[PDB]
């Protein structure tokens, strides 16, 4: 297991344009393309993400590549953000997969407002920063998934994925 088969599993694989969870045109492995109700506007994106017009449509290559940028991109969001990055550096490799997952969900401004977890994440006290986890609109929303990575962070394995 690895923050790529973590994801993948966590946000499966469409070749065409569909909606997340929360209702927002999306493509690939949870390729967040915009979140106007607007589908011209979804594949304009989709477009100028791949370099081609593709009527909303990609294969599977293209959809890896994306992902592959998604996950680089979430990894560069966390280390220059400044509240972040050092509860980052303080996790274990596992822990660093349960991080980048929610960083891909909800983005870094959202998961960076998770003030009094990150402060129980670095301090290492991993069944209280579990509770506080899921005392959130993300746990609410999706259950599943927000268990598997509290379980990851409580952890430190990849027992929830296997
Ligand atoms: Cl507090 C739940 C998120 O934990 C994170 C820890 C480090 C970087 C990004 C996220």
């Amino acid at each position: 297991m690895n923050i790529f088969e973590m994801l993948r599993i966590d946000e499966g694989l469409r070749l065409k344009i569909y909606k997340d969870t929360e209702g927002y045109y999306t493509i690939g492995i949870g390729h967040l393309l915009t979140k106007s109700p607007s589908l011209n506007a979804a594949k304009s994106e989709l477009d100028k993400a791949i370099g081609r017009n593709t009527n909303g449509v990609i294969t599977k290559d293209e959809a890896e590549k994306l992902f592959n940028q998604d996950v680089d991109a979430a990894v560069r969001g966390i280390l220059r953000n400044a509240k972040l990055k050092p509860v980052y550096d303080s996790l274990d490799a596992v822990r660093r997969a349960a991080a980048i997952n929610m960083v891909f969900q909800m983005g870094e401004t959202g998961v960076a407002g998770f003030t009094n977890s990150l402060r129980m994440l670095q301090q290492k006290r991993w069944d209280e920063a579990a509770v506080n986890l899921a005392k959130s609109r993300w746990y609410n929303q999706t259950p599943n998934r927000a268990k598997r990575v509290i379980t990851t962070f409580r952890t430190g394995t990849w027992d929830a994925y296997k």
